């Protein structure tokens, strides 16, 4: 049955009551039909305000209810106790009985605005009576809903073209590819110049003693200019030099990052370097975590000079992302981008993203 009141539409008795005077007076109008209609309409849209103003304040209200259990849920798992099964059930029936109350007061306020507009243009082609700017202020008085058509559009074509970007933006960097691994963090190919993804951190990789000359280096240099490579040099003071494996952050002046986290990855062919790799890979997500950032850009580290074959360099990369997150009970990171040049690295971390 639901509640019915929702199902109220003003048009409908105004119409009547338009349509019934018409009749009555062979289709002629006067001022005491008009007095009594203009009676009418602001009956009809004090009752409908006075309804909207009520609903909102009860959905406000039901909601914070919500919020309270869902943090009561949250506060067992801290304090180490279950979930319950009747916690779930009491939750998921009181979040469909407010988006039902939702849905039906915007229904409700979008046709009865609609009604109001459309009983006025009605009213003054008929009756030859002009309406309009008199109900408009009486209107005004009592909002209870407006349309905003363009804005609504812009708003619904941004999710559009995030969507279907994969959140990027038409206008940012392009995304070519995206995995999640299981506790929902995103794993994403992208082509752009490193030194201008604005993700929380860059991976920057080097040697024992910072040198930047490499190719992201490089590019960071060309980005960051002289605050860049002093930052660095700072950083090469203050942290000494880089272990194999080890990693070190500087803050991202001059850069649209955030920070740049330093690696000194193994060279291809020493000792146990594969592990090395792997190390490399999780001591830069810790270092982002430490700092409780949201995203990090990696480069295909360890294929460069570095000298690891690029399926093989991929496949331990990835292997020690997935690793991380498995052990790292409640991770900042959300995203983790793959920053590529060339189509073959591309297609090679592709290939390696979907044999996890």
């Amino acid at each position: 049955i639901r509640q019915y009141s929702y199902y109220y539409i003003s048009y409908d008795d105004l119409k009547t009551e338009l349509e019934d005077n018409l009749s009555k007076n062979n289709g002629q109008w006067t001022q005491e039909l008009e007095t009594d209609f203009l009676e009418s309409l602001e009956i009809e849209l004090d009752k409908v305000y006075t309804f909207c103003k009520v609903k909102h304040s009860e959905v406000f209200r039901r909601v914070k209810e919500v919020q309270e259990q869902v943090q009561h849920t949250v506060r067992l798992l801290d304090s180490n106790n279950p979930p319950t099964q009747l916690d779930f059930e009491i939750l998921e029936e009181e979040l469909s009985d407010i988006i039902a109350d939702v849905h039906d007061l915007a229904k409700f306020s979008r046709l009865n605005y609609t009604g109001f507009q459309k009983i006025i243009k009605k009213h003054d082609k008929k009756t030859g009576f002009i309406l309009k700017p008199v109900f408009q202020v009486r209107l005004d008085s009592k909002p209870f809903f407006k349309e905003n058509y363009d804005e609504l559009v812009v708003k619904i074509s941004q999710l559009y073209d995030i969507a279907r970007t994969s959140g990027a933006g038409s206008d940012g960097f392009t995304v070519l590819s995206t995995k999640s691994l299981f506790l929902g963090q995103k794993l994403q190919v992208v082509q752009a110049d490193i030194a201008s993804i604005d993700s929380d951190a860059v991976v920057h990789p080097t040697n024992t003693d910072f040198y930047i000359g490499g190719e992201v280096g490089n590019t960071l240099e060309k980005k960051g200019g002289k605050e860049f490579v002093e930052a660095v040099l700072e950083l090469r003071k203050k942290n000494g030099p880089l272990e194999v494996a080890g990693a070190a952050v500087s803050a991202g002046h001059g850069l649209p990052a955030k920070f740049v986290i330093h690696c000194n990855s193994p060279v291809w062919g020493a000792d146990k370097c594969e592990e090395l790799l792997e190390k490399t890979v999780k001591n830069c997500l810790a270092l982002a975590d430490d700092k409780k950032l949201k995203s990090i850009a990696f480069p295909s580290i360890g294929s460069g000079r570095n000298g690891f074959p690029k399926q093989t360099a991929a496949q331990l990369i990835l292997k020690a992302i997935s690793s991380y997150f498995v052990s790292t009970m409640s991770s900042s990171i959300k995203t983790v981008y793959f920053v590529l040049f060339d189509s073959e690295s591309i297609g090679i971390y592709v290939q390696e993203m979907a044999k996890l």
